[PDB]
């Protein structure tokens, strides 16, 4: 989860 720390997050709000 590289890229996905800043927004996989994001979208799991």
């Amino acid at each position: 989860v590289r890229r996905f720390a800043w927004w996989w997050a994001f979208l799991r709000r």
